[PDB]
């Protein structure tokens, strides 16, 4: 699945996910959110399964990109967590936690979660 | 928070966690899980904010963890998403999402969620 | 929004989800899983916002299902957590926690987390 | 594990959770938040499982509240998902999802992903 995951993925937000996946299990790239706190490029890692189970299950991975970068700093960082799927309509079905980082006071406020689907395609 | 960041976390669970932070933002180590279908030391991967807010708030970071090793592969990964809190008691307070490799029938049950704490102590 | 909440809603997995909405925020009804430890109607309860913003948002909802019944027992309880949108194509986006009644050693692993989309149709 | 459930809980934040367990699986109370948009008592309704295993596990349970009463409407709504645990030192342990009303354009921002410990002291 190395060859599947490395490339260009679009979420149902019109993010971008560029991605590299390494022979190891290694995933790195760059991601640009099209919502939210965040403006171009920003560095993301992860890692993925690289030997997954051969029974037409999916490829298990997450990666994670902390807000910053040369133009912003959201003070916040987003991890997806999910898995890939291959075949004719390839697809990363993740769930992701945003946490921004607050006082002791506002923890309880901290952490958003939602999910996003990656495609190939537009 | 580079400084305070690297170094060996412990969780509610006895789980270890040894990471290295980058001036840049780059988190990288191992992690070695007390439960689950988990042996020795996994390879993680993160980010963290590396110019906090300074107002008494904490520093937002993430890594993940495939369950893929020398040992074991458990066709999962983990994301931690939650914050750095340093002082006299320094702690990293997190959530995590656990994906399991699984058929599109088994999607809906495919993803745990948790939350851990974890201390420069024990 | 008392009279587009209530009635039966269909998820993409096929369940049945069947709701009254009170005047007073209440919500009653029934719940059928497609999936899972599951047989027939379960009892589900919830509530709702009876007095959303006017400026174009949706409704804040949630609802509990204790997956015992008559007929089997999981010994779990799932909980959704969500908005109602109207108009054309009404949908209730929902996210869910399902919690599985295990012994402390096994509670890091006790909840699973995903999300439904309900319409009217189908 | 009626009479367990049933009484005044207190969580982290010091928040008061009041509810009574019906034998049927029926959970009905009042939640007092003390963070958040939010004021004096709301209505609470959930379930529970009546009938849970016998062997040191703990009892599954979820609950609403939609944070509209008659003093504030934060157009919101949080569940909490989770399991009841008995013994000298009684707990509920739970996460919770709170969803905010929002436009389509904000619907990834929408909900809030947390963790409540209820104990019967304090
Ligand atoms: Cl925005
Ligand atoms: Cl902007
Ligand atoms: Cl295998
Ligand atoms: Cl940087
Ligand atoms: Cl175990
Ligand atoms: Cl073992
Ligand atoms: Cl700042
Ligand atoms: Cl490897
Ligand atoms: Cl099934
Ligand atoms: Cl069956
Ligand atoms: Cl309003
Ligand atoms: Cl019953
Ligand atoms: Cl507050
Ligand atoms: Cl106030
Ligand atoms: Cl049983
Ligand atoms: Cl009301
Ligand atoms: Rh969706
Ligand atoms: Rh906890
Ligand atoms: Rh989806
Ligand atoms: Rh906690």
């Amino acid at each position: 699945d190395e060859a599947g995951i490395t490339g260009t993925w679009y979420n149902q937000l019109g993010s971008t996910f560029i991605v590299t996946a390494g022979a190891d299990g290694a995933l790195t790239g760059t991601y640009e959110s099209a919502v939210g706190n965040a403006e171009s490029r920003y560095v993301l890692t992860g890692r993925y399964d690289s030997a997954p189970a051969t029974d037409g299950s999916g490829t298990a991975l997450g990666w994670t990109v902390a807000w910053k970068n040369n133009y912003r700093n959201a003070h916040s960082a987003t991890t997806w967590s999910g898995q890939y799927v291959g075949g004719a309509e390839a697809r990363i079905n993740t769930q992701w936690l945003l946490t921004h980082g607050t006082t002791e006071a506002n923890a309880w406020k901290s952490t958003l979660v939602g999910h996003d689907t990656f495609t190939k395609v537009k």
